[PDB]
């Protein structure tokens, strides 16, 4: 009781090729349902939608949430990283949790005494089979606060199963981690573990020298040739020919390549000028989505893509990337000044654009009476020969993910970016014991609903030591950079206004340092 | 199943389009509103993977 | 011979991951509006495989 | 053989493509694929393969 | 007072021909 | 009378990277080696001048 | 599957040339020189897997004359990018090298499938 349960370490650090990083915060814990569980479909619904159905479980329990970035990284060091370093991999993974007290709350005629019960306790336990649904993944709020000085609470935990509208299958599941060994735990002891990552392929966080129609030398031609006439061209006559010629540099278009592009998604495009869009609500109707077993869910953010090409900056997928708030922004219909986009032009050096088709093709064998056939591609697989560069990550985005534990998987590589794992770091929960009331003096077969209800806080911390590919480049034109600009700002950049809410001015990017292809 | 991975009682701390015109009376203007995704609007949540690979066929009945 | 001679297979197992065979794959657009042009909309019943994917192969039978 | 394609230039706009940054560039020699089937001796594809050139060849028609 | 009386200790495994069980309630 | 072996894409996705041309592909494929003339230059003034020289002997090896 | 690679390179000469009246004498200049190098670390701009022409003779008894070189960026029509880059390998270590001085080096290939040369039987 009269000893402090470890120091505050939360610092970054350099040794070299690795880094490590912790950071210390300070929550706080919740009783939920009064320690009941619950069942929920289209009860505290919405009403009617095979699409909007749902089937879990809210139960009394309380988990963490720390998979995103601005959670171990400070902006600055973020920097340092991506100025220097192509690519990176998380190796080591530790955690810490500590100096835990436990409050009860009176409320006697509106006037409330909050005091300590330090004799009361809790249980937190680790999933390192992975028996219970994972719930990352999902970039649910209520992360590490961004902010380090700041505190919170821990969200609650509710997973689903396989439904059918309002109702649930036989094959349904239904869990209950009171069935799991749980370090128990009481004021002043403490409690931490440890895990480590397996090898993993480092996000390469940089852009590209080339792009895949130019990579060949301008002074020379292809030894080969390629089909460049199918009518006569002297004078007033038409006539079937053939003219075939090699490629040159003022032909480049072309010539005749060795590689191909990346896949790709067709999407509706749209402006962040307001009145450059068509006055007409496609918001679900117009847009791309797939259809699962009746229910239609759509393709968000799908796979990587570019958002635009060139100069059209007015423009972005309808649902093809990314979007970040402000702090301050609420829940639903709020204007496009208080969010914040991603831009996507890294790519168009190797994968198409979004709002742009993939390529045309042909549909049919001309002949002389016959007319030459060409469709159009919006859809398109994969084959051996393409290329490509998953979606990048972001500071403020999501970390990892888990790869769903089946047999058939390709290239794992998330969509919203990140590192997937068939054996991902674990899921810690957590819960306030509970404590009944004064019981009747006689019997009664019933159980108890009468708790004193109270909650408990403290402070935890997490280390994690990575890797890292510093660059080699012997680019001799000096690079480009990430910085805040220089001119004069009223409010600083990541700082905190004169009421101390801390917010950030802009999403940031990682593939900024230009690597050769 | 694929698009029930996520937790029902959070949403996620990203912003997706939700708005293409106004509705606030008897006019239609060009406008933007974007929301975030909660348990009530779960369809249009972000995910992160993605279905399998296919091939339509027709159907027919026993 | 006829249905009563013989048995079918029920796949419906894999609507956990996999799209349904007698069922479009999704849609996507082909086309980019303005204020004159409409949000165009066409539909996929054919599909290749990208990053990102996961599913499962048929199930075996005794 | 000459007289049994249709009679329209083609080269460059029926032919198959992709769409990369505005930059639209033909697909060649695309993916891996079968020339002709049997006795279509007379055909093969528009980009689908290589050419060769006999010592002496220029550049260009 | 201040130090847990202990971890809680909850599952079910099966070793082959012997299964072990134990349950935490309050 | 066709290519060998191509450079991979140094990235982070690359799917049966056999190339299109054919042939074989390497995340670290043989080297590129080069050459040139070493310069030399012409008779230069007799007092200095800032500017740089433009005028050598032309020759080859 | 091709395995090993190794590289020679010898019997260097230099040739000046003056060019008076049309009348040019081309004799040697023995003491003159030229500098290669290796990219061991893939940092310029791959230039092959292009076919591009100038090939060693496909026959061996003819002889011939190196392709000049150059490379691209990431353009914008006439203009480039601010990420457009722009590389010099007087920046890069080399064998310099005088005549009846030699020089070679060698490198071995990894791993590789075995280009399956053979047709199907069904």
């Amino acid at each position: 009781v009269g000893n402090s349960s470890g120091n505050w370490h939360c610092d970054s650090t350099w040794m070299g090729d690795r880094v490590i990083t912790t950071s210390t915060r300070t929550w706080a814990l919740p009783t939920y349902n009064n320690h009941l569980y619950k069942q929920i479909s289209n009860s505290t619904s919405g009403g009617s939608s095979n699409d909007n159905a749902y089937f879990g479980y809210s139960t009394p329990w309380g988990y963490f949430d720390f998979n995103r970035f601005h959670c171990h990284f400070s902006p600055r060091d973020w920097q340092r990283l991506i100025n220097n370093n192509w690519g990176f991999r998380p190796k080591r993974l530790s955690f810490k949790l500590f100096n835990i007290q436990v409050k009860e709350v009176t409320q006697n005629e509106g006037t409330k005494t909050i005091a300590n019960n330090l004799t009361s306790t809790i249980q937190v336990f680790t999933d390192s089979e992975y028996q219970l649904p994972y719930v990352l993944g999902s970039a649910h709020q209520g992360c590490l606060p961004p902010f380090p000085a700041d505190v919170f609470m821990i969200p609650q935990y509710g997973y689903l199963t396989l439904n059918n509208g309002s109702q649930a299958v036989g094959r349904s599941s239904f869990y209950c981690l009171e069935y799991f060994p749980s370090q128990m735990l009481r004021t002043g002891n403490n409690f931490q573990f440890t895990y480590t990552f397996e090898d993993v392929p480092f996000h390469s966080s940089y852009a590209h020298s080339q792009s895949l129609d130019r990579l060949m030398n301008p002074l020379i031609d292809q030894y080969l040739y390629y089909l460049s006439r199918t009518q006569t061209t002297g004078g007033t006559t038409n006539t079937q020919t053939l003219g075939f010629s090699q490629g040159g540099p003022n032909t480049m278009a072309n010539q005749a390549k060795n590689w191909l592009p990346g896949p790709c998604y067709r999407q509706q495009r749209v402006s962040k000028t307001s009145a450059d869009n068509n006055n007409s609500e496609y918001s679900w109707t117009g847009a791309t989505k797939y259809h699962l077993n009746g229910r239609d869910s759509l393709v968000n953010p799908g796979p990587a893509m570019a958002s635009h090409k060139d100069d059209e900056e007015k423009f972005f997928p309808q649902s093809g990337v990314l979007i970040f708030g402000k702090q301050g922004s609420e829940k639903t219909n709020v204007d496009i000044e208080k969010v914040m986009i991603t831009d996507e032009e890294e790519i168009r050096t190797t994968n198409p654009v979004a709002t742009e088709q993939y390529g045309s093709v042909s549909t049919n064998l001309q002949r002389g009476n016959r007319q030459a056939a060409t469709a159009d591609v919006n859809t398109q697989g994969v084959l051996p020969g393409m290329v490509w560069q998953d979606r990048d990550v972001y500071l403020q985005g999501p970390i990892w993910a888990k790869i769903p534990h089946t047999d058939g998987h390709f290239h794992p590589s998330p969509l919203m970016g990140g590192f997937g794992l068939k054996h991902p770091p674990p899921q810690i929960l957590i819960k306030n014991t509970p404590v009944p009331a004064d019981p009747p003096t006689t019997f009664n077969q019933s159980k108890l609903n009468s708790f004193i209800t109270q909650y408990s806080t403290g402070q935890v911390s997490v280390e994690i030591e990575w890797e890292l590919q510093k660059e080699n480049s012997k680019r001799w034109n000096p690079e480009i950079q990430y910085t805040s600009n220089y001119y004069k700002s009223t409010s600083v950049d990541f700082a905190v206004n004169t009421e101390g809410v801390y917010s950030e001015p802009r999403p940031i990017g990682t593939r900024y340092l230009t690597r050769n292809l």
